[PDB]
């Protein structure tokens, strides 16, 4: 089967700034993909759509996914599933966490090689395309994450 893409629609305080699309690594990952995958299209009834990026650090990454800590689809928190992907450059997606076994929804897109996070946070995708929406998006955090304006995901879904 092919990997699945996913898409988000971003917002700048209800002004739109494009669309971001995903490959989920499923090959690698599946049950961490499958996951992201079903919070995208909203299948299980909850899910991204209206979030926003609540901590964004220029140069290191945006991170977002949590809507009323978020949860996943597997009911809480579940386990790494591997480290086998590491965090190799600007695009990468990759699992936010509270400790070891604790993924829930939040996730982070990053706008740098993070090594220091391999090993410890699941890769799990990758930026296809809209990876300048991104970068556009950084320029509204700062040193300690807070956003100066509202950064949301107007719409999401699956496109393959
Ligand atoms: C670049 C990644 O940096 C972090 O992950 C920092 N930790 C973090 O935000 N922890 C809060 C959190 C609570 C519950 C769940 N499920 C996930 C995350």
């Amino acid at each position: 089967m092919v990997n699945p893409t996913v898409f988000f629609d971003i917002a700048v305080d209800g002004e739109p700034l494009g669309r971001v699309s995903f490959e989920l690594f499923a090959d690698k990952v599946p049950k961490t993909a499958e996951n992201f995958r079903a919070l995208s299209t909203g299948e299980k009834g909850f899910g991204y759509k209206g979030s926003c990026f609540h901590r964004i650090i220029p140069g290191f990454m945006c991170q977002g996914g949590a809507f009323t800590g978020g949860k996943s689809i597997y009911g809480e928190k579940f386990e790494d599933e591997n480290f086998i992907l590491k965090h190799t450059g600007p695009g990468i997606l990759s699992m936010a966490n509270a400790g070891p076994n604790t993924n829930g929804s939040q996730f982070f897109i990053c706008t740098a090689k993070t090594e220091w996070l391999d090993g410890k946070h699941v890769v799990f995708g990758k930026v296809k395309e809209g990876m300048n929406i991104v970068e556009a998006m950084e320029r509204f955090g700062s040193r300690n994450g807070k956003t100066s304006k509202k950064i949301t995901i107007a719409d999401c879904g699956q496109l393959e």
